[PDB]
């Protein structure tokens, strides 16, 4: 009931065994297995050679080169394509045919690490409580992951190819660790959720992926696909002195520039912003005609046989509303009708004055009755949540359902607070932190964490969140066009926790009324 040295495609790998409880359960922990060669700036990833003797996989390796919080310096390294594995172990014998869950972290495609914020992405609690293998890994972010010219000179999507190389590695190697290679589940959040979604839609992953979970992000969110990459490539070239005149000479120059200078070329200011934060998403995935062959809305046939959960947090837009409208935090300042109109008008520019007005009117319908500052502030949060997360997620749900063959579809809404649910509130419960650091959490927090892991890992095992090694508080009904049901996740769950048609008039507003209006110029 211990793996010892594991024979992988590159050679033997040695991790660490950690006993759990008194009876003799344990978990095998591997950190720092390479799945791809040290990266070359703006080039596609490539195989990692192979070692002799025994690779010791004891410590996390460096994340990929990215800007620090105060974007004055960088950390990480070009040699960052590493993954980490937790394998649970019972008392009798070594595990075999385990479901395998691969975590893709988020961070607006600008930041992140396999271990993550702090470690948050310690897979031990998912693996031991759900009885699954958890894989975490690094991929390239920022300009080094996503700089692109929009054509073959610099096709972008380097960070998405790194993700694909990790998934392919797991498929061909995870059996040696006790995993079922035909039963791989991707899950991820924010930028990671969008990436999970993009991986299911890419032809590159045919046959590799069995199921997927998108938390707070899908390939259809407006901050995912860069429609004018050449513009952002030219801002970076100017900042580092590359000649802008010609695409092919611009590409060749960019590939030779100091990767630290590429990373720090552009900075997202925090203090004073002209436009909403969405206008400043720069280095993100691109429709390249290769790894992403078309607009993601046209790719869902590739997910016909991939079971899919997608969901959002109650108040996912809160952090972005607070930045775009700082009067959301400080109760000293009123949120005014004039500020919301300005916000909304900046989100609806291609539909002009009439699209701003229709949107302002629907979202402020309820302001006549009790025009209090809490209802107004809630309205700004709901607007950002709708446009950035909820509406794209429901379009993805419907599109996945319409194209499904054998695939099941499921929707959730996470609403449990701890200070509803702000952005990335769900991660710590999904990863079992209320159990791994119990003093920092309340007993009700351990109640939500247990239920999410149970659903998530039941789904990993069978494609059905209700059926697996764990009991669940309430029956999660698959999503159909007819029932349009979602599970609402909270402290107290019973049969009423299955609801339907979340904020449906708004979904109808965005998908029928708003797009029916003429584009202007
Ligand atoms: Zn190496
Ligand atoms: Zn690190
Ligand atoms: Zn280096
Ligand atoms: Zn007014
Ligand atoms: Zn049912």
């Amino acid at each position: 009931s211990k793996l010892g040295a594991v024979y992988t495609e590159g050679g033997f790998v040695e991790g660490v065994n950690k006993k759990l409880g008194l009876l003799g359960d344990s978990v095998d922990i591997f950190k720092g297995i390479p799945f791809a060669a040290p990266t070359k700036a703006l080039e596609n990833p490539q195989p990692h050679p192979g070692w002799q003797g025994t690779l010791k996989a004891k410590n996390f390796k460096k994340r990929c080169l990215q800007a620090t919080i105060t974007q004055d310096s960088t950390y990480g390294d070009e040699d960052c394509l590493y993954l980490n594995i937790w394998v649970p172990q019972g008392r009798k014998q070594v595990s075999r045919d385990l479901p395998v869950m691969i975590w893709i972290y988020g961070g607006a495609f600008l930041m992140g690490s396999g271990h993550g914020a702090n470690y948050l992405y310690d897979g031990e609690e998912i693996a031991t409580r759900g009885n699954v293998i958890v894989v975490t890994f690094n991929y390239r972010v920022g300009p080094l992951g996503f700089l692109s010219t929009g054509d073959a000179n610099l096709p972008g999507n380097y960070g998405l190819r790194d993700q694909h190389m990790a998934i392919a590695w797991v498929k061909r190697n995870i059996a040696a660790f006790g995993g079922d290679p035909d039963n791989i589940t991707l899950f991820g959040e924010s930028a990671g959720g969008a990436s999970v979604s993009l991986q299911t839609l890419s032809p590159y992953n045919k046959g590799l992926i069995r199921r997927a979970i998108s938390q707070s992000g899908v390939a259809l969110s407006p901050w995912v696909i860069q429609k004018n990459p050449l513009f952002w490539a030219k801002k970076v070239a100017e900042k580092v002195g590359c000649p802008v005149g010609d695409a092919a000479r611009m590409a060749q120059c960019l590939k030779v520039t100091d990767p630290r200078a590429l990373t720090l070329a552009y900075k997202v200011p925090l203090a004073g912003l002209e436009y909403p934060m969405l206008h400043y998403v720069g280095f993100v995935p691109v429709i390249d005609g290769d790894f992403i062959p078309d607009d993601p809305i046209n790719l869902y046939a590739n997910a016909a046989d991939i079971d899919y959960i997608a969901g959002t947090n109650n108040m996912d837009g809160h952090i972005f509303a607070s930045i775009d409208m700082p009067a959301i935090n400080k109760g000293n300042k009123k949120v005014t009708e004039e500020d919301f109109y300005k916000l909304v008008s900046e989100f609806t520019i291609t539909k002009g004055l009439r699209g701003a007005k229709t949107t302002f009117d629907v979202y402020t319908e309820s302001w006549a009755q009790d025009p209090s500052q809490e209802n107004k502030k809630k309205t700004v949060v709901d607007f950002e949540t709708d446009v950035l997360f909820l509406v794209p997620t429901e379009i993805a749900l419907a599109q996945h359902r319409a194209n499904a063959k054998s695939a099941k579809t499921y929707a959730y809404l996470f609403s449990h607070p701890s200070r509803g649910a702000d952005h990335a509130d769900d991660i710590q419960y999904v990863f079992g932190k209320p159990f791994a650091t119990p003093t920092g959490y309340r007993p009700q927090d351990r109640t939500v964490s247990k239920a999410m892991i149970a659903y998530w890992t039941n789904f990993a095992k069978t494609g059905d969140p209700n059926m697996g090694d764990s009991a669940v508080p309430t029956h999660w009904e698959p999503y159909t066009t007819e029932n349009s049901g979602y599970l609402e996740i909270t402290k107290k769950m019973g049969s009423s926790s299955m609801k339907r048609s979340l904020r449906t008039n708004f979904l109808r507003y965005w998908t029928l009324t708003y797009l029916a209006l003429p584009t202007v110029t």
